[PDB]
């Protein structure tokens, strides 16, 4: 294998949700927006909106169930993200369990919790350090200044413009 990509930027770079309330931060989120180092705009066959489910246990980590429409049928991915050092930000449970997978953080950047989220995501996978930013809707539909403001936040951490994306909206599988 030989693979090139844009390095995942500093921490100090990627903000974090103030006073991050995680019960108010349950239930479905529409993928809405999508960057990363390995995230790319594919025209000929454009990305399909998919899901992601945060609930709340009783130890305060999250059951995130993302749900995607792929070859006519309904994929589910079940993770665990248990709470890290600060509030909004987490790492991945049974982290063992994932060949290849040595590390993985997840940071809140903002959200209004009714609206809108901004989620970082870093992972080292077979000692590669990818990167990713999602933008986060409560519905399918979010405005321009919002969207505007995610591509925006996608440049500050190196991104070009072919490496962020916006799933189209779709019924299958993601409602309900
Ligand atoms: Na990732």
């Amino acid at each position: 294998s030989t693979s090139d990509l844009i390095p995942a930027p500093p921490l100090s770079k990627v903000p974090l949700q103030q006073n991050f309330q995680d019960n108010q931060f349950q239930g479905k989120w529409y993928v809405v927006g999508l960057a990363g180092n390995a995230i790319l705009r594919e025209d000929k066959d454009p990305q399909k909106m998919y899901a992601t489910i945060y609930e709340l246990k009783e130890d305060k980590s999250y059951n995130v169930t993302s749900v995607l429409f792929r070859k006519k049928k309904c994929d589910y991915w079940i993770r665990t993200f248990v709470p890290g050092s600060q509030p909004g930000e987490f790492t991945l449970g049974n982290i063992k369990s994932y060949p290849g997978l040595t590390s993985y953080l997840v940071r809140v950047v903002s959200t209004n919790y009714n609206q809108h989220a901004m989620v970082f995501f870093k992972a080292v996978s077979q000692n590669r350090e990818y990167f990713a930013i999602t933008l986060y809707g409560r519905t399918k539909e979010l405005t321009s200044e919002l969207k505007e403001n995610f591509i925006r936040f996608s440049k500050s951490l190196g991104l070009p413009e072919n490496h962020i994306v916006f799933p189209v909206p779709i019924d299958q599988c993601i409602d309900g």
